[PDB]
């Protein structure tokens, strides 16, 4: 009565859903062709609710009615210090309702709705559910959904409630780094091993020490930085290309937000390209005042702009080892998670930190959490 159960990585910035089919984990692509889906929701002036790429690609000078980063708010109270800090940086409205941080948006034609953070995330989970059902060709009722290891009781329960709203019975909550370890089959291994998970995504950086013993995972310690990810690498490059365009012409592109938003879209695309190549083409038509945008970024310029940010990721790692009474030599397994660990520099920096030890290779870092949840989901029928 559980049918085909789905594994869902419910991401701050991007979500992934996988499933076990014909003896194999399959990561499923969305109706836009992508194996990851933005954790974004938007409400058009007409009233169309967009979820995913369409929400994130859709452009206006209306940041107020596009919702994202609900994972920063999920399971938290309005008066939580983290919530107070985060809403300062969020362009949509957040109000106290039922003791919680509700999102307030215009739903179309000046009509206001408030959504609990778990209601926003249910919209995202509804998207993943549709993605899986389209691929499977049948309905889905049950999910394994992952959460960060530091997630507490109310955050875990709120993630289950998002599922309930989305029409999924979240059968199991699994910690994200455990699911990555599982994707690499690290619970098969005999003996006791020490597992370091370095998980650098779009908005957050998480480091976790796991211990495995005959299939049994224990989170020994967690560290990181909640406001460090791929997005912050994007910002550095936008500032370089905004201060290159001023000291070229004389103008200021920040005087118009729609241009800024297009530059973002393209800087992001180039950054990814630069994980494969040594230069990228940034090209946007009638960028600002009809005048056009064609510029190029090198791999090495990207690293130079972000080097201090790349190096900062090592201090939380040292901290995890400290807090767990371990030294670099006691790590049997290094696991890289998150789309930002596709960056050549990051990978170089981890391997030198571990004095040349190779990390697990083989699953798209992007996908490893959804994949491992799909391994557990597979067994569950
Ligand atoms: N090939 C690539 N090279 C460089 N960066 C990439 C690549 N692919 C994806 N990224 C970046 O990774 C980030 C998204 O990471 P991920 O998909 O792990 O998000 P997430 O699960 O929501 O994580 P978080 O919750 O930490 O934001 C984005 O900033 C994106 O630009």
């Amino acid at each position: 009565d559980v049918g085909t159960v789905v594994g869902i990585d419910l991401g701050t910035t991007y979500s992934c859903v996988g499933v076990f089919k014909n003896g194999r984990v399959e990561i499923i692509a969305n109706d836009q062709g992508n194996r990851i889906t933005p954790s974004y929701v938007a409400f058009t002036p007409e009233g169309e609710r967009l979820i995913g790429d369409a929400a994130k690609n859709q452009l206006t000078s209306n940041p107020e009615n596009t919702v994202f980063d609900a994972k920063r708010l999920i399971g938290r109270t309005w008066n939580d210090p983290s919530v107070q800090q985060d809403i300062k940086f969020l362009p949509f409205k957040v109000v106290e309702k039922k003791t919680k941080p509700y999102i307030q948006v215009d739903i179309g034609g000046g009509q206001t709705k408030t959504f609990a953070p778990e209601e926003i995330s249910a919209m995202v989970l509804t998207k993943m559910k549709e993605t899986a059902e389209a691929y499977l060709g049948k309905k889905v009722t049950h999910a394994v959904v992952t959460v960060p290891a530091y997630f507490n009781d109310a955050q875990r329960q709120a993630t289950k409630d998002a599922g309930t709203i989305a029409g999924l019975n979240v059968m199991r909550i699994i910690n994200e780094p455990t699911a990555a370890a599982i994707a690499y089959g690290l619970d098969k291994r005999e003996g006791e091993k020490n597992i370091l998970v370095f998980d650098l995504g779009g908005g957050t950086f998480d480091v976790s020490l796991l211990t495995i013993d005959n299939g049994v995972f224990e989170v020994v310690a967690t560290n990181g930085d909640t406001h460090l990810g791929g997005e912050d690498f994007d910002q550095r490059v936008m500032e370089h290309f905004i201060k290159l365009y001023k000291k070229k012409t004389g103008k200021d592109v920040r005087k118009d937000n729609r241009a800024v938003q297009k530059l973002r879209r393209e800087v992001e695309k180039a950054k990814r390209a630069l994980s494969s190549q040594h230069q990228a083409r940034i090209e946007i038509e009638s960028f600002y005042e009809g005048e056009d945008f064609s510029e190029t970024l090198t791999r090495a310029k990207f690293e130079e702009l972000n080097m201090d940010l790349f190096r900062s990721t090592m201090k939380p790692v040292q901290k995890v080892l400290e807090d767990s009474d371990l030294k670099k030599s006691d790590i049997d397994e290094i696991v890289l998670v998150g789309g930002s660990t596709r960056i050549p520099k990051i990978q170089q920096l981890v391997k030198e930190f571990f004095n040349g030890k190779e990390p697990s290779r083989g699953i798209n870092p992007d996908e490893a959490v959804a994949y491992g949840a799909a391994v557990q989901a597979g067994v569950l029928s």
